[PDB]
RNA sequence: AGAUC
């Protein structure tokens, strides 16, 4: 657990903090009280803008600098302690800005595997060996661990069983036949739409989760009636029920790159072993409450060194300055999980800005904006949004997309470089659309 | 799938 003296530079401590374990409420006022008694120089870095508001409950009162819109309080204009998201900590490491010396790094949910989360340790990691800083990761799954059944604070029955996948008509009554309250993580939105469905005709409450509908829809898990909860692993943060059975796919959708040549979404994959973790961590969270059970329909990843986000990590870590030129490395238990050479993705100056801007104006996936950037094309120069090859054409309702150009053309978007996640759903599309367009 | 400005 913690102690004082873990505050020290040159310190990486890991907090084994399993869920329930008191992470948010308990540990991190802790840590942030003595940083702030000993006047040290701390960002806090929480994984998501859920996360953050919850921060702040347990952080009310402390003297805190919110760098979020997902907080708003009165800032003194002393506070020595800062918080952002994970992502805007990394985002601000690229831009040509002063980014402060801390002292101390609190990294939560240190087992993210964003790209930015990812690249974030590695940069923490490096400062830390480098004896210029102090930091704190806190997980239930440290890196580098494959523990997919940590402790709770009530003991969970854990059961692999068939889990159904699709809609069913007969074979999986211990599903339906349940008097209790169920969270059941899928691995897409639509894979849910299908389960929930089924559900409903079969005459439960069912209440669905994903990014595009938390906000509203979480709230309703609190304050109605409710037999299954169907949720992405938007759930695996940031997200607690009281429920006593946990239904778990063990399967997730994440980027690939394929061939080193375009960027695809595929299923099936199985979970990471940190991701069913914090699935089935959602139950056995009351001591007063035995009993509650995890029923789960394979095994974990081995490896998920095939997903995208770990080169994506080292692009925007190669393209972070250090001191002198230096490069940062992966946190070390995850450094194995790319194979290129430091430096690899390393680019000069005029090509690494664009790179920077395709990313945090353009909104482009690292891998895209990396292609677009190293191709010697300035940001604004759209033309490559067009003159793919045609099995890169973007379907819309299985038709070719069209977008209205900055020249008053209307064309087919068929990219040079064909990434999955610019077209993956509506919003993603409409955000790529007005890109080609030039309106961004 | 998820994620930030």
């Amino acid at each position: 657990c913690f102690e004082p003296s873990m505050l020290k530079k040159k310190q990486l401590t890991v907090l084994d903090l399993h869920p329930g374990a008191g992470k948010t409420r308990r540990v991190l006022p802790e840590i942030v009280r003595e940083a702030i008694k000993t006047r040290l120089r701390t960002v806090i870095l929480a994984p998501t803008r859920v996360v953050a508001a919850e921060m702040e409950e347990a952080l009310r009162g402390l003297p805190v600098r919110y760098m979020t819109t997902a907080v708003n309080v009165t800032h003194s204009g002393t506070e020595i302690v800062d918080l952002m998201c994970h992502a805007t900590f990394t985002s601000r490491l690229l831009q040509p800005i002063r980014v402060p010396n801390y002292n101390l790094y609190i990294m939560d949910e240190a087992h993210f595997t964003d790209p930015s989360s990812i690249a974030a340790r590695g940069y923490i990691s490096t400062r830390v060996e480098m004896g210029e800083a102090a930091a704190i990761f806190m997980t239930a799954t440290p890196p580098g661990t494959r523990d997919a059944f940590p402790d709770s604070n009530s003991p969970i029955m854990d059961t692999e069983v068939e889990v159904p996948e699709r809609a069913w008509s007969s074979g999986f009554d211990w599903v339906t036949d349940h008097s209790g309250k169920t969270v059941w993580f899928v691995p897409s939105v639509r894979n849910g739409n299908e389960i929930a469905a089924c559900l409903t005709k079969a005459g439960k409450r069912v209440i669905q989760l994903s990014r595009k509908t938390f906000e509203t829809e979480f709230q309703k898990t609190k304050h109605q009636e409710w037999d299954f909860v169907v949720t992405t692993d938007i759930s695996e943060m940031g997200a607690n029920f009281k429920a006593d059975r946990v239904i778990d796919s063990r399967r997730c959708l994440k980027p690939v790159i394929l061939d080193g040549e375009r960027v695809i979404l595929a299923g099936p994959m199985p979970v990471t072993h940190a991701s069913a973790a914090q699935r089935r961590g959602r139950i056995g969270r009351n001591p007063n409450k035995p009993g509650d059970e995890y029923l789960y329909g394979g095994g974990c990843a081995e490896t998920d060194e095939d997903h995208a986000h770990w080169l994506e990590a080292r692009m925007l870590l190669d393209n972070i300055y250090l001191q002198d030129g230096l490069i940062a490395s992966l946190y070390r238990p995850e450094a194995d999980k790319v194979a290129a050479i430091e430096g690899e993705f390393k680019l000069r100056t005029e090509q690494r800005k664009t790179f920077v801007e395709l990313m945090k104006r353009g909104d482009l996936p690292v891998w895209l904006a990396y292609q677009v950037a190293s191709a010697g094309i300035t940001y604004t120069d759209r033309r490559w949004c067009f003159d793919g090859t045609t099995n890169n054409t973007i379907m819309e309702d299985s038709v070719p997309a069209e977008v209205w150009t900055r020249h008053g053309e209307k064309r087919v978007l068929k990219p040079r470089w064909m990434d999955a996640r610019v077209c993956s759903d509506h919003a993603a599309l409409k955000s790529f659309k007005e890109f080609a367009a030039g309106k961004r």
